[PDB]
């Protein structure tokens, strides 16, 4: 078999002297270790600074050495064996970190929280507002381009999100967007009516587990070709501070965005439509609930779910919108299929509106 490489191990900067470890497989027969100025491909790359001293481990899967002086800023770390090369980019300095996505911009106090991006090596904090990630929470994958986290209690308010390293600082501006919540079930907005929906609040022993106060549930044996069955109709309050959401915004840039944990798989059939304002007209119809991270549905977690608001409003601006009478938030899940009985349990809070 051939040499590869998975990745190396070391602190930055890497100065003279600094230990690496190569982390791959297959080190049988090594000949040569070197850093190289070529990328890319290594057919006939020069031997820029090379590794006269180091180990292997037993396995022949781990080689340890000092880093010679003179090293590139730059380049490739070159294994050569009998069989084959391997090689893997090197640069002697931290990149700062980045972020690309996160698995929800308003986690529940107590919920696994995962972040995806690059160049998460070397931790220092994890930050939002005025609070601070308990660091003994937090996994960080291998290629370091993956992390999760607990998520402490909550922010004051929009906030942006800082991952920080000894390479730098990344940030998610907009995350915790209290002031952008139209209903709650606590303190913004009322449950007015529905069947199959129960106020839950979770103290761990049940699911959802945790829950950010009151949120209600959706819940029963749902039959086959049904077409009336659950509905959440709430007053919502979406009079949002100007400050956090301009009047002119076009609602073409929006969401309605909401947290739903659903409990207990089901098959095919089953839908939601949602409807503000009473607007059934332009409803959303065909609805299943999934994750803004994953595209899919993930039972026994707390989601993040967002609508376009152009899917739900006929207005082009929020300020419209607001104008429009009426204040309704409804939400109805049918089956208007063959399939079933299906057992249906969810659990929705935190609705807002916030720009895409
Ligand atoms: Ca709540």
């Amino acid at each position: 078999p051939a040499p590869y490489i998975t990745r190396v191990a070391t602190t930055f900067p890497v100065e003279t002297g600094t230990p690496l470890r190569i982390v791959g497989g297959n080190f049988y027969e090594i000949q040569r270790v070197y850093f190289t100025t070529a990328v890319d491909d290594i057919t006939n790359a020069p031997v820029s600074v090379e590794v006269t001293d180091y180990t292997v481990n037993k396995n022949f899967d781990e080689i340890s050495f000092n880093a010679p002086a003179g090293l590139i800023d730059e380049g490739s770390l070159v294994v050569e064996c009998y069989t084959a090369s391997a090689f893997t980019p090197f640069r002697r300095t931290a990149l700062p970190p980045s972020i690309s996505k996160v698995s929800s911009m308003m986690p529940i106090t107590g919920t696994t929280v995962t972040v995806l991006g690059q160049n998460f090596m070397d931790i220092v904090s994890i930050t939002m507002g005025n609070r601070s990630v308990d660091l003994s929470t937090v996994t960080v994958s291998e290629a370091n381009d993956m992390l999760t986290f607990t998520m402490p209690r909550a922010p004051q308010g929009t906030c942006s999100l800082a991952i920080t390293t000894m390479g730098g600082t990344a940030e998610v501006p907009g995350f915790y967007p209290l002031e952008n919540i139209v209903l709650n079930y606590d303190n913004i907005g009322w449950f007015s009516w529905g069947g199959q929906a129960v106020p839950v609040t979770a103290d761990g022993t049940a699911a959802p587990f945790f829950s950010d106060g009151k949120c209600y549930s959706i819940s029963g044996e749902l039959s086959a070709w049904n077409y009336w069955w659950g509905q959440l109709q709430n007053g919502a309050v979406w009079g949002i501070d100007t400050a956090f959401l301009p009047t002119d915004t076009p609602t073409s840039e929006l969401a309605l965005q909401f947290e739903c944990f659903v409990a207990v798989e089901y098959g095919e059939g089953p839908v939601f439509r949602i409807y503000l304002k009473g607007n059934e007209a332009h409803n959303y119809t065909n609805y299943r609930p999934v994750s803004d991270f994953t595209g899919k549905t993930e039972v026994g977690q707390w989601m993040q779910c967002s609508i376009p608001l152009s899917e739900l409003v006929d207005e082009t601006t929020w300020g419209e919108f607001q104008k429009r009478d009426g204040d309704e938030l409804a939400l109805q899940m049918t089956n208007p299929s063959e399939n079933g009985p299906y057992n249906i349990e969810m659990y929705f809070d935190n609705f807002r509106v916030v720009k895409i």
